[PDB]
């Protein structure tokens, strides 16, 4: 590794301080007094103190007046060699960012007359814009420094179309990079594209959603979802497969855009759509990855497009996809990754604002949380903003219904507050939730937007791992086993889910309002459930394996709180017993819709499962109040839960309801809690026909649930 010459080192640490390395075999050349320069400035500076390092001697120095950025500065030293003074971790001060937040907007600013480009590079001295286009003539524009650290130039003539890239210097050397706010990018995202208001027209206006509690998330992945080979779409593993209206397999089953309407899911939660890396756009085929590689995010991922060396092309595509499933009354929403970045060294912030975007730990090195390589510095202020403006983008730009944060945990509850507000107003309904993991990333505990601190984070949801381990069993223990794969043991947790996790007796509240618990017991991470009981049950039949994870569905889907379905999880979907299957081929991640055909009527049970459920309010309360005044356990043993929702008068269409979830093959008979005439509406073998009228007792034969209602 090559490197610009220099006598000696010095850096900002901070904004009156500067540190002066020399090395060893120069510390009686190289001293003291120091002295700081710039054109038209040479002053002195004070030694605070001084210390040997293992190749090197340190001298902490102060200056009387702060440190100006923008300009090269000098540090002589008393033997007349000079330096350049770099950037040292100024720029991950308190002072510094109120000194440089900017409020205004960065990017190429587009008008058929001219473009503005702006970046913010506070710590540089120097930046410039390169522009070139296919069969044209590149130009290279130095920028002007303006206030807040921000650089900027104005192009005159219509750059649409024109490739981009920002040229930053700092610390005497300069790194090309794209636009942080490129809205467009090249084949690959190799470099930023300025393209003009594309014009799209959104003609399927929809209300703002109601309330939490009354969706249900269907978690896909755009390749997985429809490059099976009999998927019965077109566009296979592309943005448009989406839009296609009435595809059925090629036994007849409704396939794609036709099947998730079908299925009754109000949300379609996407895998990251945003510009990601490990799959070649110019070989698609060749790998396969799930998208957690962020590169630009504010650009679309090229992959999925019919065209990616066409910038507008994949715009166009996703947009369309987006317009035609509210065209269709389905909502989107967007898997976002703010948690951080592609190889954090060679990423857009890193070259632009060195040390800044992300987390060190008290020996400068940084930190680890999300456990790939960085942590994004959500907690910077012009990290906070980038967030923001990112999110309010994708709402405006793209009209998207809401946002499932990857890692939330990771993020720091005023930036999360923040976002939300600015979300929110843009968009009143949009759903926000996300994994609030608690992990080593180097923020105090409370400013951790964590499950813990859910409290804090009102109108934030968050995945209730409790009920999802309860239901299945725990997932870091591939054997173990949860209620639906007969463990006794976690029936109380399980019917605490079922109630909101918002408190149940000694169990204490999982999270405030059940409109912030994201119940589920599958996603794309870990085994499926399918495949984790395969390894829980090793000998149970294919029959009974079903009934259970049917069962599973039947706990969430009835559960107070946010339904959430993993996409294929309807029918049994398996990913061949891998774990991980963030970059495994199309065999193993695509969605089967050879499965779905074979078991239409194990789907079809979800199906009715969601019809019940938007047809009966009593399923979802709105409150943890209403809920103690609605719902009560009226038997909990090891493989039977039974409960009820009562005094629904101007509540639910049926008086009162009954539900028993049954985990052992075997019969047993159950006493109702009086003596009233029900209906029996479902049972293990599924929902009945015409629900035949049962008293005082019912059978309970096998793995299943069994439902009585009482009309008016
Ligand atoms: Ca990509």
């Amino acid at each position: 590794m090559v490197s610009i010459r220099r006598s000696f080192e010095a850096y900002v640490d901070d904004m009156n301080i500067i540190t002066v390395l020399i090395p060893a075999e120069q510390k009686e050349i190289m001293t003291p007094p120091f002295r700081l320069e710039t054109e038209i400035t040479d002053f002195p500076l004070a030694v605070r103190e001084e210390y040997s390092l293992e190749a090197k001697y340190k001298y902490v120095c102060v200056s009387d007046h702060p440190v100006t950025f923008g300009k090269i500065h000098c540090v002589r030293a008393s033997s007349g060699h000079k330096t350049d003074l770099q950037i040292g971790a100024v720029i991950r001060t308190a002072a510094f960012d109120d000194e440089f937040y900017y409020d205004g907007e960065l990017g190429a600013v587009y008008t058929a007359d001219h473009t503005v480009f702006k970046v913010w590079a506070p710590a540089a001295t120097s930046a410039a814009v390169k522009l070139s286009h296919p069969n044209k003539s590149g130009r290279t524009f130095q920028m002007t420094r303006l206030e807040k650290g921000v650089y900027a130039v104005t192009v005159t003539g219509d750059l649409h179309g024109y490739e981009y890239l920002f040229c930053i210097c700092n610390n005497s050397e300069w790194m090309e990079t794209v636009d942080q706010y490129a809205k467009a990018v090249t084949v690959n995202g190799e470099k930023g594209v300025v393209l003009r208001p594309d014009q799209m027209k959104w003609t399927a206006p929809l209300k703002p959603f109601s309330h939490p509690v009354d969706a249900v998330i269907y978690e896909t992945h755009l390749r997985d979802f429809s490059i099976h080979e009999n998927s019965g779409m077109i566009n296979k593993g592309k943005y448009l497969a989406l839009t296609e209206t009435d595809t059925q397999t090629a036994n007849g089953s409704s396939s794609g855009l036709a099947y998730v309407k079908e299925l009754g899911v109000t949300h379609v939660e996407l895998l990251p759509v945003n510009d990601f890396a490990g799959v070649d756009e110019e070989k698609p085929l060749d790998a396969y990855n799930w998208g957690y590689n962020p590169l630009h995010f504010f650009a679309p991922e090229g992959s999925y497009a019919s065209n990616p060396h066409d910038p507008q092309t994949r715009k166009t595509e996703l947009k369309q996809m987006i317009n035609t499933l509210h065209q269709h009354g389905l909502r989107v929403i967007l898997d976002v990754v703010f948690n951080h970045v592609y190889k954090r060294e060679n990423s857009p912030f890193e070259k632009t604002v060195p040390g800044y975007f992300f987390r060190h730990d008290e020996c400068g090195k940084p930190s680890n949380g999300t456990g790939v390589g960085n942590d994004i510095a959500s907690e910077r202020r012009m990290a906070r903003k980038f967030i923001a403006d990112c999110v309010v983008y994708w709402l405006e730009e793209y009209n998207v219904d809401g946002f499932r944060f990857d890692l939330l945990g990771i993020l720091d509850i005023d930036t999360v507050l923040y976002m939300k507000e600015k979300a929110t107003k843009a968009k009143p309904g949009i759903l926000l939730f996300g994994e609030g993991w608690d992990l080593a990333t180097p923020l105090p505990h409370e400013q951790k937007a964590a499950l813990a601190n859910a409290p804090r984070m009102p109108g934030i949801g968050f995945f209730n791992d409790m009920f999802r381990d309860a239901v299945k069993g725990n997932t870091f223990h591939l054997k173990a086993t949860g209620f639906a794969l007969g463990n006794g043991e976690s029936a109380q947790a399980v019917m605490h889910g079922i109630a909101g996790s918002s408190g149940w007796k000694a169990l204490a509240p999982i999270v405030p309002e059940p409109s912030q618990s994201i119940n589920y017991v599958e996603s794309h991470d870990n085994h499926t459930f399918w495949d984790k009981m395969s390894f829980a049950l090793p000998q149970e039949n294919d029959s009974r394996k079903r009934s259970r994870q049917r069962l599973a569905v039947a706990i969430i889907l009835l559960a107070q709180g946010v339904p959430f379905i993993h996409s294929g999880q309807e029918f049994f979907r398996t990913k061949q017993g891998v774990e991980n299957s963030y970059q495994s081929s199309d065999s193993i991640n695509q969605l089967d819709w050879d499965r779905r055909e074979t078991f239409k009527e194990d789907v079809h049970y979800i199906r009715r499962l969601i019809s019940l459920r938007k047809a009966h309010p009593a399923f979802r309360l709105r409150s943890a109040a209403d809920i103690q005044r609605h719902l009560e356990c009226l038997t909990l043993k090891e493989h039977l839960i039974a409960y009820r929702l009562y005094d629904l008068d101007e509540v639910d269409e049926w008086k009162d309801i009954i539900v028993i979830h049954h985990a052992s093959p075997d019969s047993v008979e159950w006493r109702l809690p009086n003596d009233i005439p029900y209906r029996l509406l479902c049972d293990p073998s599924g929902f009945q026909e015409d629900p035949t009228e049962i008293k005082k007792t019912v059978a309970v034969n096998g793995i299943g649930t069994v439902i009585l209602y009482l009309a008016s």
